[PDB]
C-alpha cells in the first residue's frame, strides 16, 4: 500500500465575504493520479465532502459551496488547492484534506490531512 503523507495549509479569519486558500500536498508521486477531495466538520456533527477533484481536474463540489469554492490542482507542484470565495459564517468549520475519495458517492478514501480551522466572521 501506498504511503501518502499530506499535508494541509491555508487557514485564517477573514471577515464575511472575505476569501481563503487552502493548499494539499504529499510528496508520493500517486498523490497525482488521485481523487483529493475537501471534508469539513462542524463540532459536533459528521464530516461532509464539500469539494473534490479528479486526476485529470474534473471538479465536484457541495451544493452550499458552488459558486463560492473551486478546487484546483497543480500535479507539478503535487499540490491540491481549494480557492474559498464570499466565505460566510456557516463556512466555520475545520477543513481536512482527503486523497482517493470517490467523488459521486463521497466515501473517503484512506489518507487524511491534519485539519485546517477556517473561521468567518
Amino acid at each position: 500500500m501506498a504511503e501518502v503523507q499530506l499535508v494541509e495549509s491555508g487557514g485564517g479569519l477573514v471577515q464575511a465575504g472575505g476569501s481563503l486558500r487552502l493548499s494539499c500536498a504529499a510528496s508520493a508521486s500517486i498523490f497525482r493520479a488521485l481523487n483529493v477531495g475537501y471534508y469539513r466538520q462542524t463540532p459536533g456533527r459528521q464530516r461532509e465532502l464539500i469539494a473534490g477533484i479528479s486526476g485529470g481536474g474534473s471538479t465536484h463540489y457541495a451544493d452550499p459551496v458552488k459558486g463560492r469554492f473551486t478546487i484546483s490542482r497543480d500535479n507539478a507542484k503535487n499540490r491540491v488547492d481549494l480557492q474559498m470565495n464570499n466565505l460566510k459564517p456557516e463556512d466555520t468549520a475545520v477543513y481536512y484534506c482527503n486523497a482517493g475519495p470517490t467523488l459521486t458517492t463521497g466515501d473517503a478514501g484512506p489518507y487524511w490531512g491534519q485539519g485546517t480551522q477556517v473561521t468567518v466572521s
